[PDB]
């Protein structure tokens, strides 16, 4: 359960511009470039349960390391795809030409996510249990 907890974004780099790219309406890229999201991961082994909630906006996703999954997206839309574990700490997958990478430090989860040269970043702190 290495993963497992509650996490509030502490900082974000670079949100709107690659909001805007991916389509996300600007009514939420507005609603939303300021919000501090909460994410709750409850990991069990390979299994992996998420929710994203950024003010009104909650998505929820789930995912076995290593088989093909489909996971709600920022705009809404579904993408089949795999997630792997880089070491016990470090979660990988990309979808719609943009690598997703979540890694755990500590308290600490770092989410890089590269569209060509765009590469949004957030920084989020663990919060209680
Ligand atoms: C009126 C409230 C609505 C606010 C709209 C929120 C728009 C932001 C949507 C993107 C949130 C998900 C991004 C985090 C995904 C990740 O890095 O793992
Ligand atoms: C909008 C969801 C996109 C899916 C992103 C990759 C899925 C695998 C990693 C899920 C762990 C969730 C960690 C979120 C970290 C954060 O909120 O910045």
């Amino acid at each position: 359960s290495s993963f497992s907890g509650k996490y509030q974004l502490q900082s974000q780099e670079n949100f709107e511009a690659f909001m805007k790219a991916i389509g996300l309406p600007e009514e939420l890229i507005q609603k939303g470039k300021d919000i501090k999201g909460v994410s709750e991961i409850v990991q069990n082994g390979k299994h992996f349960k998420f929710t994203i909630t950024a003010g009104s906006k909650v998505i929820q996703n789930e995912f076995t390391v290593g088989e093909e999954c489909e996971l709600e997206t920022m705009t809404g839309e579904k993408v089949k795809t795999v997630v792997q574990l880089e070491g016990d700490n470090k979660l990988v997958t990309t979808f719609k030409n943009i690598k997703s990478v979540t890694e755990l430090n500590g308290d600490i989860i770092t989410n890089t996510m590269t569209l060509g040269d765009i590469v949004f970043k957030r920084i989020s702190k663990r919060i209680g249990t």
